[PDB]
């Protein structure tokens, strides 16, 4: 009345001990990101942005991509209009921002910010709507009727945003997402496909990910299952693939052959020597329990101090491998020519 | 003053509780019989067998081949000598065998016996030469000259002698080799080289080896080195591959990177669940200590129960390797035959 995530009874006392508002975990869901200007007349939706990282990676710390870039249109609309709804109940004047998750093709709520978000400028700079200008005439008295904006605008290139983590300048720190923002800032990536405009924010952000290598893939319990195709691409992209028991387990069930490799209690070597000696140009690791965290800490800390691109969000995984197919150096192109392709 | 091989002090007290000699273990050493007959005046080699399983897996359940299949003459000839002073030295009068191990080029005597031995029959098929009707003539007054054999045989085609055990009477039992003798009764393979006879002697004892399919790999630390070898020579016969931890992650830095499977404890599926389903034509498993073997009982259970051939030597496993080589239907030969092309 700092945020955790419970999963259980024990878990739940067991937070306790170390610590109230209780809310139902919306797991493996689709997080979501909308900016929408109103002036009590009508709503103008200034941006749909759907996030890389699933709900309980905070959207301060998570990628994102506008336009969406896996959301169906109907449900887009489903949260065209509830924004709306939102917009007028709550009396909005100006700006406001509305959060959502897409669990199983349903909409959940997940708070609303009547105010100017964090994603106010990426989106501006992605529609060519200085949304912060129109929405202070809005304030000030001047519709969006009057202004000459009202039509939601969608771009005819990808814009992708990506975060900066100050993880480096705190080591003791696991640099791992959470519900709770720690970035300091971000990047955006402009491409003809999501793909494409991946790969640039993601070379923006100062990422190490290189286009060969070995790979480290531990993933949990959860992801046990759609790691699977994460591991089938890789392979395409010409990655050798390393894997932790459990993992390799799964991925031999699925005609995945991985050279297995031993967690630090296990034997020598054991990720954190290979990791240590540059044997990995990548490393997909998901983790999900207060302990298990823990307990895959080392993987996290060593990989942060040896400069692998690591991911710790299947979804994040996923982005990074298709952009392995674009080229971020490929072709280049200004906010007005960007401006410029509006119709 | 029931065998029993212990590994260290906890062992040896361990044992002590359960439960007096005690003798030095041989490890990987190589087992040697050879039946001689002594008349006083000279003594004659019957034959040099050289046992598949190693020292500690009994002569009575070990298959074997005469000649030797990979013994150095220089050491044969050591061995002969030996049984020579032996015999002499002994008083022997009619058959004797000779029990030795070979370790770092270097022979060890295991034991003596002043009498037929259980090889003496094969050992006469296998050269022509009826030692028991020699040797109970020596008894009774006829020398070896007198009689006109005097010199070794070595036949120009190998012999291999393999077993047949009796685990399938006895569900409870663990199929496991040991330093005690199991086996009920045994079968001949005659073949133009060691494949072929091993190919025959095996296909003669009832198993039900595969020369395709997917093999399961699981086999102790000493074995983790040649296992490779095996793994690849597996490989080159077209098998696919399954492993448990250990072995996978040794596979794994020697190149091979077989599927992973589950020990029971691990999870599903594992082993069992796998074996029982028809997963598997062969099993490798190796294991070493009381303890190590009461836990890998459950592989070996399964492997008979489910008819699934199944080696539980490192050595067997190469033979058995050799033979995919070969095809046992290939030839036959009558033993008039055999017999009439030794000169
Ligand atoms: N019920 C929930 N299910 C899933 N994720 C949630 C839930 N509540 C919050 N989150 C996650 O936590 C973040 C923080 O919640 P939010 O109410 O937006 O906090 P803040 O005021 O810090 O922005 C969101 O960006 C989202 O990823
Ligand atoms: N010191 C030893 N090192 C290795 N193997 C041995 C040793 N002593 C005996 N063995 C193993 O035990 C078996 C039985 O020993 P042996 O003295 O021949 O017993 P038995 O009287 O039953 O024939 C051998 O065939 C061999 O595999
Ligand atoms: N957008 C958050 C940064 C992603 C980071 N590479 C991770 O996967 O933890
Ligand atoms: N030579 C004795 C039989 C061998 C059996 N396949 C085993 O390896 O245990
Ligand atoms: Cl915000
Ligand atoms: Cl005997
Ligand atoms: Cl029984
Ligand atoms: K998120
Ligand atoms: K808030
Ligand atoms: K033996
Ligand atoms: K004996
Ligand atoms: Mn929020
Ligand atoms: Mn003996």
């Amino acid at each position: 009345s700092a945020m955790e995530i419970v999963y259980d009874e024990a878990d739940l006392r067991r937070y306790f001990q170390t610590a109230v508002l209780l809310d139902h975990f919306l797991d493996d869901a689709v997080e979501v990101d909308v900016d929408a200007i109103c002036d009590g007349e009508m709503v103008l939706i200034g941006g749909i942005m759907e996030h890389i990282e699933q709900a309980g990676v905070h959207s301060g710390d998570s990628a994102c991509s506008l336009p969406a870039y896996t959301l169906s249109q109907e449900i887009q609309d489903v949260m065209r209009q509830q924004v709306q709804k939102l917009a007028f109940e709550l009396q909005v004047r100006g700006l406001m921002n509305v959060q959502f998750a897409v669990k199983n093709n349903e909409v959940y709520l997940i708070e609303v910010n009547p105010r100017a978000a964090r994603t106010v400028p990426f989106v501006s700079k992605a529609t060519g709507v200085p949304l912060a200008k129109v929405a202070a005439r809005v304030m000030a008295g001047k519709s969006l009727a009057e202004q000459g904006v009202t039509k939601e605008v969608i771009p005819p290139y990808y814009s992708v945003k990506e975060v900066v983590l100050p993880f480096n300048k705190f080591p003791g720190v696991d640099p791992l997402l959470g519900p709770e923002m720690r970035s300091t800032g971000e990047v955006m990536g402009v491409g003809r496909t999501f793909a494409e405009a991946f790969a640039k924010a993601q070379l923006g952000s100062n990422s190490t990910m290189k286009k060969h290598g070995r790979a480290l893939l531990s993933v949990r319990e959860g992801d046990k299952e759609r790691v699977v195709d994460l591991a089938a691409k890789l392979l395409k992209q010409g990655f050798e693939l390393d894997a932790t028991h459990g993992t390799a387990i799964v991925l031999g069930e699925a005609g995945i052959n991985p050279r297995l490799v031993n967690k630090v209690h296990e034997g020598r070597p054991h990720i954190q020597d290979r990791i240590k000696n540059g044997e990995y140009t990548y490393i997909i690791n998901t983790t999900s329990g207060r302990r298990a965290i823990e307990d895959s800490r080392v993987i996290r800390r060593s990989a942060l101090q040896y400069k692998v691109h690591y991911d710790t969000t299947l979804n994040g995984g996923f982005a990074t491998a298709m952009a392995l197919n674009a080229d971020a150096t490929e072709k280049v192109i200004s906010v007005q020519e960007m401006h410029a392709q509006i119709k």
